[PDB]
């Protein structure tokens, strides 16, 4: 029962393309990747090879195959403690799952700063160019379990673990600039309202319910984040090609005691991508771990996810100079405004070893900060404060679940807490209070100063009476999602009436729909029509009389809003699928991989069937998965080399496997007879813009469609998809 | 700093006597005690001089003393993690305690066997002399709570854990060779029973009560160990002075695959040693913790507790050669019958150092077994293979447990059980299932051997049909009971009189006390009517006329039954207290311990007051405690050296720890004037045995007091003893 | 059947003095005697006679004496569902005791006002004196477990739950009127120093060692409340014989917003009364379960814990 | 017992049977059934020993088991009758 002679069972320990070798825990593919954090996990991480298989307490088991019974034939006996053992394991296996971002992948790099910021912040882990601090980073998505699916239209988060030399900061943000939400006092409605609905517990990963859209409806603070969701940015491509951002305003503190405001970016470097909603939802089926998948492909490959850290920097004599108030969390502040100015680099390198130990125990919470950050009032943030540190106790078993693997830091901790649940660390101070004098002290309070000293908190001025009141200057609740609206291409602000009108369109009470409308009418009436025909809903005299809300200080747009209108493409990474015949021109082939491995593209080989097909040279190809296995929803563009086109052009999967790929907006490249295809797609004999032909697959023909792919989609043929029955 | 300058605060880091220094945890009184199990622990102690107060997560504090607030008398603010972390982690230090044996004392030891066993076990930590195996070991009562009093009447467990090098093996005896009832399925109406009532939650340890005497009485299989527990054995003076016993008949199991069968034993190397009752029950409100104390102190003075291991041993051809059924939990076999065999020798030489992680969390049960070793069908054992997992689950969190420090076999252990919460353990095995092919298998099974082999269960007949039935084999429930009583000397009767006397006074419904004194009489008719009548009963003609059950395989008695029958008396780590007077005689304090000190008897120096006195010549005597301070109950004998005798004669204190300490058979001795305190105890001018007197303290004075402390107390003394008031 | 002929098992269902008769569930031993949230535990109570002993799943069980095994003398087997329920819940039946205030002795009762106070408070249940407001109050030490001693030397816990007709209020009281400690931030300070100690988990129910002394010593807020503990009032002679304090300033608000600063306390009406330090704990040992049985028994008695 | 917090999982209400339910269990976490019975265990005499064991019988009688015979050794063994 035993491994192959060939040793075909064990992946190469070395970078290699998705596909090509089978997928391994990190420190076995890449054991030579290290960084402190990673090290540190030597004490528990566990092989197996060569060791005997035992119970939980080293008892040698001699048959792992049967229980103990009387006769071979007779009934279990009690007695069997082994059998006892390994069920009663299995039957504690789960946990809870996170209340919110259940579903979610993560991995190890590090992060290092491009420069000291000492002049804004007394941080250690931005002080020094050449300080690198690992972390574990989490995405996720938001409302789904840990088993719904990764490409659902949602938010999605983005939590990162530095783990630095004076403690544990997490910066946990998400792939929008706000929330849905003003006061944390409201998060359990807003969440009740988008998750399944009580009674029947329906609809998994989607906002497209009557619940979400009343509470929006009724809630016009949400507009500006659900604007967001209902545009691509809510089916990202991969977790490499969104933004992330820390959602609120925060404060830097530097060693003369100076407060800036901040607030925190992400920005991909393998550029900003997303799908399209056809695409994303029949995603959720043929690959429910699409993100996840390609995530942890990527870095076997050694495309690691890079992000760079940005901060916007806003003077605290600057607080009250904007339209808008800096502690509303459903407000942005537009990078016309204010810059966003450079501060890091982070790399993603190595997977973890067991996902249950290291991503579904990670405990992630923004109230970890260190010294040289402070909070602030926005009133979301204040109640997330209370939140991440509760929510632990039941989901992570209780309050000594910093000593779990994952979440332990690497700086040194001390302290007079002791017990609780699976206590781990051994104290052997004699003392466990301060002020002792039995061990003079000891671990001892560190006054505040400009590095490695003691947590205190910028004395704001506090005045106000004890109230419960939403700020007057929140009361402002369309100019955003205007801006937004104003900063989409046109095929983006199309995207976006699609999203809405899909999700009404799903809502069973009609007036919940109109209202919706309505809403859309205070914030753009060209949305809001277009909405609306769709919903086959007519506008009255009244709305179509609504005077849109004010420009953002002066702002007509800001095209940093938009996923696409400046360009920022990067092909490396991405994946092509190359269609098979069962003769394939060798030639073409040779030049099509050429031309991809010197762009770091990946390739898969699909054919009819799976094993092998031959070249015409001889040359044997294996077949990576099947037109059916491997949908084009999988890639990022399709290339048919030449060869015995017709033992495939009356295949209906191939056929159909380029319509989807059309109508999905992908680049297309058909080599010498694969041209036959373009009556698949109706391409007219002098060519379309987004589909690249030649009699051969040339230099010429794999520049033009690593261009096509630079662009990500060829929205131009926009026009042209309607028609197609795909 | 708040140590004081002369760095009186830290204990001295070597053995010292007990009252000499404050206690500190193991590892920093005796840092120099080490074996495999302690060295492995180092991995999660935690230091804490030099190092800074922090956060869980490594973030320094600056002030430990304020909660933020807005303005120095302001409300707190949601934004104080630091307050947050420390009160939450305090507000979830308790976990459940253990449903029974909830109080108890541990530390940390080794083991050697004199030889190998090899002969009759293949069992690994037995196969060689030089072999050494760390232990740690848990003593305990059995009814109270963890924060009940030591020295109550109940059972005691004594529970060893194995750390062998083929895996845990764990121990867990108690303090008699039998237990109550027979089947494991009554144990919760036998637990509900003797536990507090549950309409009030009263009596706290202690079995006085109707409940426990309703149940004893409509079961008389539960007579044998009332028995033991209504004996002097019910109140031992040290877990270092008891025996334990493994409680059943188990296997063990050779390379030939020969079973015999076994009953485990603990000899005390400090011998066998019991409180009285008056003095127990007074000892529970002047010193609650007075065994966890004793112990703690033992060690740390030296005094390493010392037990040898005991095998009686039966070839399975002798099964149904006595009386009794071997499989019957309920009876013992007599050492008269078969003898123990000494096996080896374990010392308890360290102390924990954190109670909480190491004592709390610690985890015994009896399926815990090694290749070398089997179960029978004993059908108390089989249930109690069921409960000591599953209970694991609510008191220690979860499936994990065995990676909780103190519970990890020093063995390897690598199988494919995952998650659970508090995961400790990251798997990077590629297969989390067995056969796989994917690891080649591994961790692979084992196949049984002579060392080092896979768990194979020994292949015992069955036969039989599935039912619910008691064998009729153990359907005799009162020979056990009378050969306990016929061991016993007459002061040991007349001590197990009185403890059912005077349980029976506290059980509130008369009919119950009249139901006990006729299973009594079923015992023995002069058991039976000394009980009645200190109860106010009168047994009926029947009840005189009940025949007795018949003697045991030919035996009327056997004397290893008893406490006290043969002299197995050691005076070392016993303590003496030293009744002081503001001008004591030095020659006569020289010399007093001088002699004990030989013997390794400890001292305490009691006077009034605390602070010192000054003896007639000069010297300078610091007093440890005040009579009052440090009663009679808590010291093995008294010793009043001559000089100001005036000074004390009149002190109510004074005079009556001599009282208490004569009332409960203590050795006591009187130096020249010191012979004044003769009249408040009622002592004949030519004196009587137990009472030592001279005009100074040697010659042989100090000869007779040790004598007389090697046989523990002054049983002759018992007539004397109701007429003192005390 | 069991119980004895002349039917002396069963406590008389009238108020007794102490010893006369065993103690009961109170249920039992004073059936007539309700108030709203005793009646409205009715739905949870559950009666024993003439039922038959069944699994927690409604299977009426045969043989409650044995494991099911193969031959009277043969290995337990897995199937016996009923052994292991009934071990399972034997196993489980424990939850962490209270952090402090572990040890503790409770009863039901009822409050009513002496007039209305709506001038200075809207809070409804004080509204009326003809407004009764069923209690829950539980009496505790603080420092030693829930397997404790009750005549020891420590503060003692006074909580009540009123449940009233606009909410649950609990006053959470202790029997002295101020606190050791000035900031919440410090107390799990202050109570590990007067906890058992960590190495060795001594010593149990006593403030008497040297951490609790050396805190006290390096923190002179806490000598207050040490002065408290340290007299007479740290060893009551009975939860009914002790006052009852509020420990901070709370407020009271009335209908037209006005705040008045409010001290709460309870006196006793049975009046205030403590032991000696040698009674008291010589009584540790010879009776733990002390003041939990003499409330018991005094609420038995009809010799009711009053409080003003 | 993790899945739904402990031994008391049957009276959730979705889980309570509507036959009668009546033992000596006691305790665990989230109780909510009030025991008024002075006695914990069997037998006892405080509460006549109720509720009380039932004989099987053809109708409302208590569970026993099949007699069903056993005969072999304890052995970890696939019977080769299921190869
Ligand atoms: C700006 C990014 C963001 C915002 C605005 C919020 N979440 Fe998150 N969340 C929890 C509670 C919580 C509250 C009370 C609020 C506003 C009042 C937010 N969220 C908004 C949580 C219950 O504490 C949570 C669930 C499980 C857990 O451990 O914490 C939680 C999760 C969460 C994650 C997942 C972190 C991870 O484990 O990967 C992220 C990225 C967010 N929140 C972002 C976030
Ligand atoms: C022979 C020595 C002995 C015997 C015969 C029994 N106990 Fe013990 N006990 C548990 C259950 C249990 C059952 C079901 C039976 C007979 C059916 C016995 N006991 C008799 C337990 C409830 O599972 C227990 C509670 C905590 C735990 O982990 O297991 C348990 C405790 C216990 C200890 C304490 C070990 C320690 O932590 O110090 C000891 C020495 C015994 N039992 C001995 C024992
Ligand atoms: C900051 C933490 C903290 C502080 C400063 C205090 N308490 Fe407390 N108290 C707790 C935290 C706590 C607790 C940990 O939450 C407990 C134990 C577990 C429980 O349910 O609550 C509790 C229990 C508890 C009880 C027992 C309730 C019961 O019987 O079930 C009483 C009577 C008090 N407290 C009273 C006081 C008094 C009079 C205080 C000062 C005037 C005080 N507490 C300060
Ligand atoms: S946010
Ligand atoms: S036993
Ligand atoms: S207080």
């Amino acid at each position: 029962s035993l491994a192959p002679e060939d040793g075909s069972h064990r992946p190469a320990a070395e970078p290699t393309p998705p596909g090509a070798q089978p997928t391994a825990p990190g420190s076995l593919k890449a054991p030579d990747t290290r960084n402190e954090k990673l090290n540190s996990l030597e004490d528990v991480r566990k092989g197996s090879e060569n060791y005997a298989l035992t119970t939980n307490q080293g008892v040698r088991i001699a048959d792992d195959q049967n229980s103990l019974r009387a006769g071979s034939r007779g009934p279990t006996l009690l007695e069997d403690f082994i059998l006892r053992e390994k069920i009663t394991h299995f039957d504690h296996e789960r946990i809870p799952e996170r209340i919110v971002h259940a579903r979610g992948s993560a991995a190890h790099g590090y992060f290092q700063p491009y420069k000291s910021l000492s002049d804004i912040t007394k941080a250690d882990f931005l002080s020094d160019p050449n300080k690198i601090t690992p972390v574990f980073v989490r995405f996720s998505t938001v409302q789904g379990g840990a088993g719904s699916a990764d490409t659902v239209r949602d938010i999605r988060g983005f939590a990162t673990k530095f783990y630095t030399e004076e403690g544990i900061f997490d910066l946990v943000g998400n792939n929008t600039p706000i929330f849905f939400i003003q006061d944390a006092h409201k998060f359990p409605d807003f969440v009740h309202a988008v998750k399944p609905e009580p009674h029947w517990a329906i609809p998994q990963g989607q906002s497209a319910h009557d619940t979400f859209w009343d509470y929006v409806s009724l809630q016009p603070e949400t507009l500006h984040n659900v604007m967001w969701a209902m545009s691509d940015r809510g089916i990202p491509r991969s977790y490499r090609t969104m933004e992330g951002f820390g959602c609120h305003t925060f404060r830097l503190i530097n060693a003369e005691g100076k407060a800036t405001f901040v607030r925190f970016h992400w920005k991909p470097l393998a550029g900003k991508a997303s799908l399209v909603w056809d695409e994303a939802q029949k995603l959720t089926g043929r690959d429910p771990d699409f993100h996840r998948r390609e995530l942890w492909e990527a870095i076997e490959a050694g495309d690691f996810p890079e992000y760079e850290l940005g901060f916007q920097l806003i003077p605290e004599e600057d607080e009250f100079k904007f339209d808008f108030d800096l502690l509303d969390p459903t407000k942005l502040i537009p990078e016309e405004l204010v810059p966003v100015q450079r501060v890091g680099k982070m790399v993603l390198n190595r997977n973890p070893d067991n996902f249950f130990a290291e991503n579904e125990q990670a405990a992630f919470h923004p109230g970890h900060i260190v010294p040289g950050l402070d909070f602030t009032n926005d009133p979301l943030l204040q109640g997330r404060l209370f939140s991440y540190t509760d929510t632990q106790i039941s989901r992570l078993g209780g309050p000594n679940f910093h000593e779990i693997p994952i979440n332990r830091p690497t700086a040194p901790y001390h302290n007079f807490q002791r017990d609780g649940m699976h206590r781990m660390g051994i104290d052997t101070n004699p003392a466990n209070y301060e002020p002792n004098s039995i061990n003079d002290n000891w671990p001892r309070e560190t006054p505040p100063g400009p590095k490695r000293g003691g947590f205190e908190s910028y004395q704001e001025r506090v005045e106000g009476n004890k109230v419960r009141e939403r700020s007057p200057s929140f009361g402002e609740y369309y100019s955003h999602p205007r801006l937004f609206w104003l900063s989409q291409t046109p095929f983006e602000q199309r995207h976006i009436v699609d999203g809405f009108s899909f999700e009404l369109s799903k809502v069973v009470r009609p007036y919940i729909r109109e209202r919706v409308v309505d809403q859309l009418a205070h914030i753009d009436l060209t949305l809001a029509q277009a909405v609306a025909k769709n919903l086959g809903i007519e506008l009255t005299d009244d709305q179509l009389n609504i005077t849109p809300p004010p420009d953002v200080n002066g702002l007509k747009k800001d095209p940093s809003l938009s996923l696409y209108a400046i360009p920022d493409g990067d092909v490396k990474g991405r994946v092509v699928a190359i269609l098979l015949n069962d003769e394939v021109r060798s030639a073409d082939l040779l030049a099509i991989l050429k031309a991809l491995k010197a762009k770091g593209v990946h390739a898969k080989l699909l054919y009819s069937r799976m094993g092998e097909v031959t070249a015409d040279d001889g040359t044997v190809l294996p077949i990576a998965a099947t037109f059916a296995g491997a949908p084009s929803l999988t890639v990022d563009a399709v290339i048919v080399p030449a060869g015995n086109i017709a033992d495939i052009a009356d295949n209906g999967d191939a056929n159909y496997y380029l319509m989807e790929a059309y109508k999905h907006l992908k680049p297309i490249a058909l080599a010498g007879d694969a041209r036959k295809f373009k009556a698949t797609i109706k391409i007219a004999d002098q060519g379309e813009e987004g589909i690249v032909e030649a009699d051969s697959a040339d230099g010429s023909f794999m520049d033009e469609l690593l261009t096509l792919m630079a662009a990500h989609r060829v929205w131009s043929r926009i026009p042209k998809i309607d028609k197609i029955p795909a």
